[PDB]
């Protein structure tokens, strides 16, 4: 199914293993079966890291 996500909201990471994103940015997403934490490789820098998932929703 959908596996590619929106940003709803603008995100400063935190820590090194988040990516910042801004609103509108997509995602693929790798991992969401873990907690709320999603890994996901953003499609604007090709970087790969930690996502809040409750920023994202699936862009159909």
């Amino acid at each position: 199914g959908v596996t590619l996500f929106v940003a709803l909201y603008d995100y400063e990471a935190r820590t090194e293993d988040d990516l910042s994103f801004h609103k509108g940015e997509k995602f693929q997403i790798v991992n969401n079966t873990e907690g709320d934490w999603w890994e996901a490789r953003s499609l604007t820098t090709g970087e790969t890291g930690y996502i809040p998932s409750n920023y994202v929703a699936p862009v159909d």
